[PDB]
């Protein structure tokens, strides 16, 4: 049996940012396991020929540990992180965040996973055996070599490759014994969107029980047939695989654009060869329910538009000359109406420093509304605590954010996680007052 | 006295393409000296994390040694160059040329000079003493670190830095003894255009005697007050510097555009010359090897440079990344090319691989350009020599003559703009010899 997953490291002391990815204590892009409540002390050394900085995607830390892109260190310098892990048990990321340089550093290998473990958060699964992170990325190979050469048009729409990888393996295969499997689905692409489905060889769709998203577990498992996974989103599902052949596929949908491997076309991401009797892992009781959203006291609207050549949020974009520019000043519990233009495309928007409760999807496309599970158009992934939510053209997504006074005087980026859009400047500072 | 110039190597055996530039036999981006007629045998090793290929800018070699961008080698692989040097004595370049990746590799340090020497081509000057290459580039520094982070719009117009370097030195100073100096002006920027003038501290413009351009010497020296130098253009001038302070400046002009930290047409100092004491005088008048007379064209071929929405195009075509061997234009024999730039455009340093070009005529030039011409066909002093990279202004027509020799038929040669943002965007086509 073979299950290719990233290697493990228990805590990280020393990470080198290299052109081929993160070299943490000698291993390349390992999954860092942290216990909730523990102290993290990690030192980043820049081994690149350009600035960089590590962002702990989805972590509840102050902006010095975020780290804000203005703290990017030059080639040869170092940056010391020191913070407490207060995030719920979930699957998080660590990736570069220097402005205008993030996409290529990310695309060329600087990406790793962080797993926060809480009391009984494993649910009886074991990493690399039946707890399998599946980081789905896409690269453009030219002469069998991954290349990142976006055109001006690709810098507006996003850089899409011609082949899809799982944990850096093209046409990945998993040889497993029959049993219960916890798959941590992670979109590690620059811009590519997936509609993930698991089907039998004959075509029967295998149901997936969604148990966790970006910021931890749901209240209870939710059965899904397919789920959209936008860049930097996380979705932990449990599947029951008996002896047979299973395909993790991208099911056909409408990529509302404006390609070698069309985004909304059907193709196989990974193949599962299941043979023999393995272990059954009972799953029903989830360890910690997500907290109830707080009552917002202010409504704030956000407009996502393409202003000529520059993606904008409320007509604003990143100010490269003054990275500390305070685009939006916030305070307390706010309700954000994020509204995407019809003359736009999909935006996986992401907010640093603070998790988000998803409240409502209105004017969603038919393919999305067909997957909702409540009277507010919320997808199964919306029913958990999130930090990266996908917004479709013409769609409005309402979220609730609690800007605590504990982080006042700090800046937190709010940007689209389409790395071409972010590098292009679709990023603003959220200043906590 | 101090004159910071690139180091020398006489011929190059082994060159490594690294993220910080070319490591050739242990030195970083050295000036390679070759004798005209000699055999070059050099091996390129890719030490990057992405494909690349070395282009011998302005060399008359077959497309395997050019090398055509389709021959880019992957990380770890090697490429052997082997050719005879048949180019006239001049100042040439070697820089990356993989499609879509050239601008950043170039910008981040992969650029060097090649000097071809013929009989008496030194004119009595000595490299690093009074024969000084001035490679003028510009970089955007953020926190004292050069970065290449173009926005979508910057990939349309070109990546302009906020500081100008001479041989990789910011606010470069040259401490020289008074005498004759041969300055080899080379534009090593990705997109920035310069109008170069040498002025005294009081403001007096020091005349420059142009002696050579891209493809070798002129018929005779030409005195100039200022000259435009577009990316990858070369202009060798001779100046007489007495004791005093001189400034190599960018003179104000209209950058016909459509970050503004350092406006392209604004005035600023590129290098400072502190001249003190008496050095050597070098008499210069008889220039070796006269440029050949242009051959008579038998076909006229028109080229339109336009911005088709988001894609810069040459005759409405752009580079086909899916088929790098795509034959955009098929040529044969001696052709006269009418390269016409749109009014709704910007400056294009146009460049053709494999074959030199005779400049024949400039019409509809802007006033600032027409004021510098030296003949009744609007030709600038730099047009009066054999070229391989010619600047074309919006609304201007430049007619050139190219002799598509029978020696290279069955081969492909790129024809692209040397604005590296424009080239990366796809402003490049294959010229197929029949
Ligand atoms: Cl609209
Ligand atoms: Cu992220
Ligand atoms: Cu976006
Ligand atoms: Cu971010
Ligand atoms: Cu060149
Ligand atoms: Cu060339
Ligand atoms: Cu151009
Ligand atoms: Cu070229």
């Amino acid at each position: 049996t073979s299950a290719p997953v990233p290697p493990l490291i228990k805590e990280a002391t020393y990470i080198e940012a290299t052109a081929s990815g993160y070299m943490a204590e000698g291993v390349l892009n390992p999954t860092i396991i942290l216990r909730r409540g523990q102290r993290v002390d990690m030192t980043l050394k820049n081994k690149l020929t350009e600035p960089t900085i590590v962002h702990w995607h989805g972590f509840d830390v102050n902006w010095h540990n975020d780290a804000h892109p203005s703290f990017a260190i030059t080639p040869g310098e170092s940056y010391n992180y020191s913070f407490d892990v207060v995030n719920r048990a979930g699957t998080y990321l660590y990736h570069p965040h220097p402005h205008g340089l993030t996409a290529k550093q990310f695309y060329m290998g600087q990406l790793g996973l962080v797993i926060v473990e809480d009391s009984g958060s494993d649910l009886g699964f074991k990493y690399g055996v039946n707890d399998l992170p599946l980081v789905i990325s896409d690269r453009r190979f030219i002469g069998g070599a991954p290349v990142y050469n976006p055109t001006p048009m690709e810098m507006i729409a996003g850089f899409l490759g011609n082949a899809v990888l799982v944990n850096g393996i093209k046409d990945a295969v998993f040889k497993l014994s029959g049993g219960s499997y916890r798959l941590r689905l992670v979109n590690g692409s620059n811009a590519r969107l997936y509609m993930l489905s698991i089907v039998k060889k004959n075509g029967d769709v295998v149901p997936m029980r969604l148990i966790a998203v970006d910021q931890g577990f749901l209240a209870r498992p939710i059965e899904v047939r397919a789920l959209f996974l936008a860049p930097a989103e996380r979705a932990e599902v449990v599947v029951e695989l008996g002896e047979g052949v299973y395909l993790l596929k991208n099911t056909p949908f409408d990529h509302m654009h404006l390609e070698a491997l069309p985004e909304g076309s059907e193709y196989t991401i990974a193949t599962f060869l299941v043979e023999g009797k393995g272990e059954a892992v009972p799953v029903e009781a989830l360890p910690d329910p997500p907290p109830e959203p707080p009552k917002p006291t202010r409504t704030r609207r956000f407009a996502l538009s393409l202003s000529g050549m520059q993606w904008t949020i409320n007509g604003m974009s990143w100010n490269a000359s003054n990275p500390l520019f305070e685009h939006v000043s916030v305070e307390g519990v706010e309700l954000w109406e994020i509204v995407n233009d019809k003359a736009s495309m999909t935006h996986p928007v992401h907010l640093h420093g603070f998790p988000m409760w998803i409240i409502e999807r209105k004017d969603s496309p038919r393919q999305v509304a067909e997957l909702a599970v409540d009277n507010r158009g919320r997808l199964p992934t919306d029913l958990g605590l999130k930090d990266t939510v996908l917004i479709w053209p013409g769609e409005t997504v309402k979220i609730v954010v609690n800007f605590d006074a504990k982080k006042r005087g700090q800046l937190f980026p709010f940007h689209c996680h389409n790395l071409e859009h972010e590098d292009g400047g679709m990023m603003i500072n959220i200043a906590v007052k």
